[PDB]
């Protein structure tokens, strides 16, 4: 029911370019929130914003009862950071990279070591406490971001992309540790990607994101509503590409996805390999 | 026809677990060679060792007519790393980024200052040579990698997933400028993929890779061959029938709850040889 996220014509500009032009939602506690989008359609700038690393250029945001602009180190105490700038140590091990953050957040004794340990059993990776991060995945180090994030019991997990670049069965992994941070923990999650499963399968709302502007947001099912029960593509809404959105060169049929929102709200598709190039 | 790089049973293991299990392959110079395969194929760690940044279990490696293991700072003089994990400093402009890098190989004067203007002008990023990299999106410090790879004159340029991240736009400017780079100056360049477009549109050959292993190489052409003409993904017509783990029948014709139909992609190969998708997306999960 209380709002721990909560965003107010949220601006970010590069000079004279707009990254993000003015965006607001909210999410209630224990929800997973998504931003889905395209490459560049300002993801990262926004969650850039809201976890305190980039001042924006107007608007408001509130996380976890705390001004962004006006209280960063508040905010940053009650939230967690999993960002593609990975900033753990290649040169210490995954034990002593999360021994380093708890010490810095004012943890230790036997309590910190067995939260450690409790944490790397979380994210599978407690048989590699003792080994370098130089020697680990990027799997790995993403599972390791994970857990180190969660060592100061943050309220808010920030994931940008989560699983991009990884393989189907740590990307099943990932989508388990999010799913039972929110259903165990009470854990709130916002993450950007551009994937409609990951999308569909873990968030409760879901924001569409394209060149800088939210153009839908709602539940999976209330934005899969704005498109057809059963959609055709042929080679009426007529796209760029020259197929039609409901003997021939290309033909598909399938139940709607999130993509199909993507498409027919912009005329593309969320991925790169997608017919738009 | 010189092979310019020539790899035979190259292997890498992290601990006890096998990423690249022994991969053998060659590039002609001017080929652009493809790596295709999906996330967790061994294609980065491939490209790590190829490049003298990650040392090898077992194997042999000769790039531009030296041993990659055994003569590692000449092979780095002559190739071009384009990689993820960026050393382009944020402080620094896009101008004073590529002089850094010039300096350190050994150019130098107003020879160097042209070269800069040149691959900056090449990549289209002229207009931005005196702005600060920090204030930068993801395109285009990509092309500003491309640009800072050239400066020394590489035979051969190593991509690790060229385009991943990228908008449609810079995505089909990064083809044209790797179009470019073989046609025009007789580049080699090899890169990692997991697009099946990609690597049909720019690859003269392609090594599909999975876990680790090379499970079919040669040109788009002679790989589509290997699935039928057209084909048909349904949940006498029938030349060929093939059922999936999904649940879907891989169909391959001549003239329910989903049914798709469209000419081969070297996704449908990936398909055909493994029974799943390229695609994070894909049935598959
Ligand atoms: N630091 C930056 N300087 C200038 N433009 C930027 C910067 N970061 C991103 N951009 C631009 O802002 C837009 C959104 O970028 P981004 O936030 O990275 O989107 P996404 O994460 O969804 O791919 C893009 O059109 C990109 O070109
Ligand atoms: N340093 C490492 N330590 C342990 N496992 C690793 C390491 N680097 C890669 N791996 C593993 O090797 C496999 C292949 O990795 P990778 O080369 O990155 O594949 P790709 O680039 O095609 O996605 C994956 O299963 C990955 O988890
Ligand atoms: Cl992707
Ligand atoms: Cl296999």
């Amino acid at each position: 029911m209380e709002d721990i996220i909560v965003v107010e014509n949220l601006v970010k500009k590069f000079g004279d370019f707009e990254a993000v032009k003015g965006v607001s939602f909210s999410v209630k506690k224990g929800e997973i929130f998504a931003f889905l989008g395209p490459n560049g359609a300002g993801k990262t700038t926004t969650i850039h914003m809201l976890t305190t690393l980039l001042k924006p250029t107007s608007g408001k945001a509130w996380v976890a009862g705390h001004d962004v602009l006006k209280e960063p180190r508040e905010v940053r105490r009650k939230i967690g950071i999993v960002f593609q700038d990975q900033s753990l140590d290649r040169e210490l091990t995954a034990y002593e990279n999360m021994y380093i953050h708890g010490k810095i957040y004012g943890y230790g004794g036997e309590k910190l070591k067995k939260r450690i340990l409790e944490l790397l059993e979380f994210v599978e990776l407690l048989e590699f406490k003792d080994k370098p991060v130089k020697t680990f995945s990027g799997g790995m180090a993403r599972r390791l971001e994970i857990a180190r994030s969660l060592i100061h019991e943050p309220e808010v997990l920030f994931l940008d992309e989560p699983t991009i670049g990884l393989d189907p069965h740590t990307r099943a992994h990932m989508w388990e540790y999010i799913s039972k941070m929110k259903k165990e923990h009470n854990m709130t999650i916002f993450l950007t990607t551009h994937y409609m499963d990951e999308a569909e399968q873990l968030a409760d709302r879901v924001a569409i994101i394209d060149h800088g502007k939210i153009i839908a947001l709602g539940t999976p099912t209330e934005l899969k509503r704005m498109v057809g029960k059963e959609i055709i593509y042929v080679r009426c809404r007529k796209l760029p590409d020259g197929r039609l959105e409901l003997k021939i060169e290309e033909i598909t049929y399938h139940k709607p996805t999130l993509n199909d929102v993507f498409l027919h709200l912009t005329g593309r598709e969320l991925r790169e390999e997608g017919p738009e190039n």
